């Protein structure tokens, strides 16, 4: 089949209450199973849509406030795949593993492929040298079943975020996929999609069609928007790519979506309500990549579009970007740091005065929650008018862009094309990336403009 329908599905998800001391099982399943009723709707829901493949958030089902103790009464020893096991049909063959037993049924009732995340327990001896010292591994783990409930995929969550002292680290990274008759899926999880291993490796080396990546990720504008660097990721690596997203506007948890290696499908952006919400969309099971991109091609072509700047420091994400004001209503800017050059030319549909407009170059370690190496090139919508904001959160715009032209200098080929509109709105379908590194307009953008940016990472430099 040459294509398929995608879900993702974003779970304003039940927490369980505040204790001080760990639950016992039957409370522990209770709230998951609380929370399994609500993805069962939107399983139900995508299925009588004809979905092949549906994908729900990480900590989903049992949430994101535990330390160790507290957490161990919500985990199952997951076996590995190769067991060849379906729980819906042979409960009991495992012990204790309600949780998978109500997954697999989910996607075997219902013929749809379900993408899920859960706590897996894995008890080791003094025999291991590095059991931990409470006697038992404790992942952060995704599990897929296919449309006949078998457990297909399983994955321990190999880059943890600050904030998650309940999980270990898996001994080597995890390079897990599974086939299907509309394409080659791999799986990593939320801060996955930062790192190399296994985000990058899935792409590279195991040539996957399609991620699904259940998240729980809280919106670090201007550039780490989930729906902003989800739909990058998937556009920079030429993937079809599920991103399904806690909703938790309180912790700016918001943003799921479907996305093609050609341009968004489908999106949702909520901070407003406390509503999930099921989103589905056509995909092609094998896309088509363009001619790959030299991304310093063009960039490395030019000399410096303006000489002389006023420029100054800016602070994006704990990150000290070299800024260049944007002046005219239209220009063309060079701004560069160490060995990054950025070069735009731009013509806004008009000078909104009050709003002021920066181009910003980045090329150093980003170290605060989370050590990987960037380089950057922004244009961006500054907070306010001090150009002391620039870099800062900004959600809401007025100036649209007639035309707009972004390139760099990268000496890295991972960059993600960034369009963010007012609002944390995507702009599928306009604007384009060329063979010689340049993100442009392909006409007037249709809201105002919050960022676009060329996000690039030096792995080799972390
Ligand atoms: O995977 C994540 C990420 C959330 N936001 C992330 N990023 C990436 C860029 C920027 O740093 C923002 S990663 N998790 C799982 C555990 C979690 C711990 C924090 O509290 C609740 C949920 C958060």
């Amino acid at each position: 089949q040459d294509t398929f329908i995608a879900a993702v599905y974003e779970h304003a998800a039940i927490l369980p209450n505040a204790t001080l001391t760990p639950v016992s099982r039957e409370e522990a399943l209770a709230l998951m199973n609380r929370n399994l009723d609500i993805l069962e709707g939107a399983i139900t829901s995508a299925a009588d849509q004809g979905a092949h493949i549906i994908v729900t958030p990480e900590d989903a089902i049992y949430g994101w406030n535990f330390n160790r103790d507290s957490l161990y009464p919500y985990l199952e020893d997951i076996p590995d795949p190769e067991v060849n096991w379906i729980p819906c049909n042979n409960r009991n063959r495992f012990g204790q593993t309600p949780v998978q037993e109500r997954l697999s049924c989910l996607a075997k009732n219902n013929s749809i492929y379900v993408v899920a995340n859960i706590g897996d327990k894995k008890p080791c001896d003094t025999s291991d040298p590095q059991c931990p010292p409470d006697g038992r591994y404790q992942y952060n783990t995704d599990v897929v079943f296919d449309s006949q409930g078998k457990l297909v995929a399983r994955y321990h969550k190999q880059n943890l975020f600050m904030g998650e002292n309940q999980f270990n680290v898996p001994k080597e990274p995890e390079i897990v996929t599974f086939n299907t008759t509309f394409g080659s899926f791999g799986i990593f999880t939320c801060f996955d999609i930062l790192f190399h291993d296994p985000a990058v490796t899935l792409v590279k080396d195991f040539h996957v069609d399609t991620i699904v990546f259940p998240t729980a990720w809280m919106n670090v504008l201007p550039h780490l928007s989930a729906v902003e660097f989800h739909s990058a990721w998937a556009m920079g690596m030429r993937v079809n790519f599920l991103a399904s997203n806690i909703h938790y506007p309180s912790k700016k948890m918001t943003g799921s979506g479907i996305y093609a290696p050609n341009s968004s499908r489908a999106f949702h952006y909520d901070m407003k309500t406390e509503e999930g919400k099921l989103l589905l969309s056509q995909l092609d099971s094998h896309p088509s990549h363009s001619a790959v991109v030299n991304w310093t091609s063009y960039a490395s072509s030019i000399e410096a579009l303006s000489s002389g700047n006023k420029e100054f420091k800016g602070t994006v994400f704990f990150d000290e970007f070299t800024f260049v004001k944007l002046t005219g209503v239209a220009g063309n800017y060079t701004v560069c740091q160490k060995d990054l050059c950025c070069h735009l030319s731009y013509k806004m549909s008009e000078n909104i005065p009050n709003e002021v407009y920066a181009l910003g170059a980045f090329d150093g370690l980003h170290t605060v929650e989370g050590r990987y190496y960037l380089q950057i090139c922004t244009l961006l919508k500054c907070k306010t008018t001090n150009l002391n904001t620039c870099g800062d959160s900004a959600e809401t715009a007025s100036t649209r862009f007639e035309m707009f032209s972004l390139s760099g200098t990268f000496g890295t080929q991972y960059v993600f094309p960034e369009v963010l509109l007012s609002e944390n709105q995507l702009a599928p379908g306009e604007f384009q990336v060329s063979t010689d590194g340049r993100l442009f307009s392909l006409k007037p953008t249709s809201g105002p403009v919050l960022t676009v940016t060329l996000f690039g990472r030096l792995y080799e430099k972390d």
